[PDB]
């Protein structure tokens, strides 16, 4: 098809997004949606889920596609709206493996030292549980900065964190059994978005005909 | 307030919604919604769920509540667009207590009697898993006809079945633990609707406040 592409903005982490140019679940659920509709596309790595949002709205990107948490807050964003939530995931919690008694609740994360990653749901469920909330740029960072002693744990996406300590079994790291929240991903598109109804009928179609368990599987079963 | 009121199409079943003049989860859901936006309400109660969805897209009603199944092809319907789901659930099946041990997965459905209620996606479902369908007008109907015996098994929504055996604790049926699927629930709006935002916003703080689990809590905890 020579037909005008669509610009789409990436922005997330493993195993929903990666980045080489781009792969994941996230993008296996966007490629499974263009390619039923013959769409062509040109991706656009953002910066913050903020950032992509803003360039929504503005224009600038048709749509925002990752593991972007559907909110309160990113909801009442003037010219957004959320597409239906294809993945219902949780917010929890990687520490070391001696400090597993510590953490068995969310009301044991008062005033232990959290790393989170910047512009993430994590921010301000570190803050609402009273945790000693330490900004870091990128999840490497937040763990580099669990593997040093800065922090006592790392508040993030609960896929993502099993994905890491799935790549680094050496170092010895743990997954609590604490969930933060549950938060359901959605993509984002253009408020009114002549689009709309057919991402949201595919996006549909490929959640009940469990292919997006299967694109999950693939990277986290 | 004086405003014009908001048309409110109801359908469903209990804990969800119950006929008096309207009560359940959905409807404490709604005027929630309605309240913090001061905004008046006018009632009024649903043949089915395609019959509401059609005056939503024909504009006889500002938006159609209850525990409506987001399906792909619900979201296809011209006009309408769905609220952020608000509610996860699962459609089961009753059975007689002496029959557990014929029920042990959606492959044994296969040629079975099942009762199911017209315009539900347990329609759908159990017609997919080759079932001897028996189409009746409401629960309480095809609950009669698995009291009798023309079924031997009825397929519908969990909490509502759920929710049935607790008021009839003398009848011995049971819900397995057979989940035909799992389905989220959501309003219908027209599309591009002035309310989208507002109600979206409504719902996930709700979501996330966890002010509609304490809902549920009230009528099946
Ligand atoms: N779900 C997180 C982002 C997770 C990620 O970056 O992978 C959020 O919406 O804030
Ligand atoms: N969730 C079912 C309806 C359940 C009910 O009527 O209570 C559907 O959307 O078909």
């Amino acid at each position: 098809g020579s037909a005008m592409a669509l610009k789409v903005g990436v922005v997330g982490n493993p195993p929903f997004v990666f980045y080489g140019a781009f792969t994941g679940i996230s993008l296996d659920v966007w490629r499974a949606v263009a390619e039923s509709q013959k769409w062509n596309s040109e991706y656009v790595r953002q910066n913050s889920i903020s950032a992509g949002i803003t360039a929504v709205a503005e224009g600038e990107l048709d749509i925002l596609i990752g593991p972007i948490s559907v909110t309160p807050e990113r909801a009442a964003i003037e010219g957004i709206t959320f597409t239906q939530p294809y993945f219902s995931s949780g917010i929890g919690l990687l520490i070391p493996g001696t400090a597993t008694p510590l953490f068995r609740s969310v009301g044991d994360l008062k005033n232990k030292e959290v790393a989170v990653v910047r512009d993430t749901t994590a921010v301000d469920w570190a803050n609402f549980y009273q945790a000693d909330v330490r900004e870091t740029n990128n999840l490497t960072a937040a763990i580099t900065l669990l593997q040093k002693k800065q922090v006592e744990a790392v508040m993030f996406d609960r896929p993502a964190l099993i994905y890491y300590t799935r790549q680094n079994p050496n170092l010895n790291l743990e997954v609590t059994e604490i969930r933060v929240s549950l938060e359901p991903y959605g993509f984002v598109l253009k408020e009114n978005s002549p689009l709309q109804k057919t991402i949201n009928v595919e996006m549909l179609n490929l959640l009940y005909s469990r292919v997006i368990a299967e694109f999950t599987e693939r990277w986290l079963g």
